């Protein structure tokens, strides 16, 4: 039961809450290496915690890999979203993060560790503004400012490390030295006066792609990406990921999962507790599977339930009930169906006569309360209110799984097999538009009027 519930605090296999908060992940050999970073009781850097899994449910805690207490300048001081990188030539693992005097956040600077084994404990070295030396100076101080950080491996074997400068406003990308443990030089200024934080790089078909956060501290915001393909220039404009809040969280870091079936890509976010004035080590987790729709489009998808397969190499929502129905409208006998059966996005929704497609198929998911998902078969996306709309004439549509209000529906018997499926946003019931009787009638959402039109028939296949 690879299941994973989303909003939550994972835990251990020996039953404890897990605390790898703003962490990133590796995969060397056999195992997938989870690290991350917890408060004391002053809200400061206290350790670097390991955990490590096959299957990416059942994490095995292995201690401290970094303390504050490996170097006398971690005694006391705020270290935060720490990532790993795995180095070919030299045989040893890289530790990078963002380091804080504890007292303010003036100093902006990156910290560097290693260690020979990845559960084994790393051995800090410094913190630094990146290239200090170049004579640069970063608003009073010399070298750039590093605050949110994240780490990279290209294909020819080189390092990166890209963090956010110039007061958050730019990105920077560094070059890494061949041992990864120092700054060579910056490739590139990203996105200057973007404000784009909590960066994650990853590539894919000869791809870069860059998923970044908005700085508004605690507060959830919009998650965008970009594409190109090269590092130094090439960059897309920012394109939108998820909704508004990005489901709750901060994206972190996302990580290949390379199976037999194939290969998906596994999106990590932290949910912080600061949202509702919580401590630190009171946040939770938000794991979601990352969609490559094309090369130029990606989907973030959220599922309350999310069930992974490492050895397939497969993510996708968790269904407890696969039964597949098809909606039958009283007065028209057409059933509800997908214009052109398209799996497309923001597809229209109409009305068809039964012919057994893939397309007019249904499942429902439970999610809470007298509400559930009506969820495409052939396509996996689920019944929506475009924009969600308030009011009549709301176009019905397919689309990807937002965990919004009008994306749920609660199903009201009114004798036989028949319902009234009102929306969970302002009440409305699918409607088909005019008491349409032929075929593409269009799918709505309208005030209950007790016309036949706005009564189905739920049926089994
Ligand atoms: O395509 C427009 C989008 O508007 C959003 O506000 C809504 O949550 C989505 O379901 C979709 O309708």
């Amino acid at each position: 039961e690879g299941v994973i519930v989303n909003g939550t605090q994972f835990k251990d296999t020996s039953g404890n809450v897990i605390h790898a908060h703003g962490g990133g992940m590796l995969k060397h050999g056999d195992y997938y290496y989870w690290y991350g970073e917890y408060r004391d009781d002053s809200n400061l850097f206290l350790g670097v915690s390991c955990y490590r899994s096959k299957d990416l449910v059942n994490w095995e805690y292995r201690g401290e890999v970094l303390s504050r207490n490996s170097a006398p300048e971690l005694n006391h001081c705020n270290i935060e979203r720490p990532k790993v990188m795995y180095n070919a030539s030299t045989g040893e693992f890289v530790m990078w993060m963002h380091w804080e005097n504890g007292i303010n956040y003036g100093q902006a600077r990156a910290a560097v560790a290693y260690s020979k084994t990845p559960d084994g404990k790393f051995t800090y070295i410094r913190s630094f503004r990146p290239m200090q030396d170049t004579g640069v100076m970063d608003h009073g101080l010399p070298g750039y400012m590093s605050r949110d950080c994240n780490v990279f491996v290209d294909t020819d074997g080189k390092g990166y490390f890209i963090s956010a400068a110039n007061e958050n406003m730019d990105l920077h990308l560094y070059e890494l030295t061949p041992d990864y443990k120092n700054i060579a030089s910056l490739k590139a200024k990203l996105f200057v006066g973007q404000q784009r934080e909590a960066p994650c790089l990853i590539k894919r078909n000869g791809y870069y792609y860059l998923i970044t956060s908005g700085c508004t501290g605690w507060n959830p915001n919009q998650a965008k990406y970009a594409y190109s393909k090269d590092l130094a220039s090439g960059w897309s404009q920012l394109y939108n990921l998820g909704n508004s809040t990005t489901y709750r969280s901060q994206p972190t870091f996302i990580i290949p999962v390379q199976g037999s079936s194939g290969t998906s890509y596994l999106y990590m976010g932290d949910r912080w507790a600061g949202a509702w004035g919580g401590k630190v080590n009171d946040s939770q987790y938000v794991w979601l599977p990352l969609n490559f729709i094309s090369d130029t489009t990606l989907e973030l998808p959220y599922y309350d339930s999310v069930k992974i397969d490492a050895s397939s190499g497969i993510i996708s929502e968790y269904i407890p009930d696969t039964t597949r129905y098809k909606l039958v409208n009283k007065n028209s006998g057409k059933v509800l169906d997908v214009l052109d059966g398209s799996v497309d996005n923001a597809a229209q929704i109409v009305q068809w006569t039964d012919n057994g497609s893939l397309s007019q198929q249904w499942y429902l998911v439970d999610v809470g309360g007298g509400y559930k998902k009506i969820v495409n078969v052939k396509s996996g996306r689920a019944l929506d209110v475009k924009d969600e709309s308030k009011e009549d004439g709301g176009v019905l549509i397919q689309y990807t799984s937002n965990g919004g209000y009008n994306q749920h529906w609660k199903f009201t018997d009114i004798g036989d097999g028949y319902y009234k499926i009102s929306s969970r946003h302002c009440g409305k019931l699918i409607d088909v538009r005019k008491w349409s009787t032929e075929d593409g009638g269009i799918i709505q959402q309208w005030s209950d009027a007790g016309g036949t039109n706005q009564h189905w028939k739920l049926v089994l296949v």
